[PDB]
């Protein structure tokens, strides 16, 4: 309920108040880094999928209307959501029936990959060019 | 016909007689001056799109020979034709989700724009930038 309640501010209220989006967001800086299971249900919540599609507009509602906005922990909260996901699907080993090698940049101090990409999310990053050159 | 007949003279005399322009192209400054049913009659001559393409030597003849050709009429024939059009489909809002604001800067003495912006005039001051140049 507390994190559906902080969601639903997506809907209209966030795409208001920019100067005030650092706390709106590390909100869930501060919860992913609690553990396993925090960061598990952040992902059935499907929050990298929205918060990418937040800062390409597109979101559950207007697009933010202060355009000097500071989305610096909405990334923050995308790149350690992500990488605690198997990308296992999406590698080629350059060499011709080699195995892809094993991925060492996912989240350290996790043992094993939460789930496989999600696919919307798999949409936004690799299938879409779009949210890459936000970041970058 | 009057006018048609004075447009046939960039055929061949224009170019020929640089140094005698400026009241050449008052013949049209004056005409537009005059109203509106001038200004529909002389867009739909392509009045503005044959003379954006004099003064780049691309127009219906050669090049005008003279160096110092006074084509300054030549552009405020082109200014104020073009300033009677509707520029409409081709502005961005910028701050996304806002529709475009409207134009404070097209013509006064004037309701409503005569016609689309039409599309030869659109190639040579839009797509391409080589009148921009000129006027500039």
């Amino acid at each position: 309920h507390l994190l559906r309640a902080v969601l639903n501010l997506l809907r209209r209220e966030v795409s208001e108040h920019g100067r005030h989006l650092q706390q709106y967001f590390n909100l869930f800086v501060m919860y992913a880094n609690l553990g396993v299971a925090e960061k598990t249900q952040l992902l059935k919540l499907s929050v990298p999928a929205t918060f990418m599609l937040v800062s390409l507009d597109e979101g559950p509602g207007p697009p933010i209307k202060y355009q000097y906005a500071e989305l610096g922990k909405l990334y923050s909260v995308v790149s350690q959501l992500i990488r605690c996901c198997n990308v296992s699907s999406r590698m080629q080993s350059s060499i011709n029936g080699n195995p892809p090698l094993p991925n060492p940049f996912g989240d350290p101090n996790l043992s094993q990959p939460i789930m496989p990409i999600q696919q919307n999310v798999a949409d936004i990053l690799f299938v879409r060019t779009s949210y890459v050159k936000k970041i970058i």
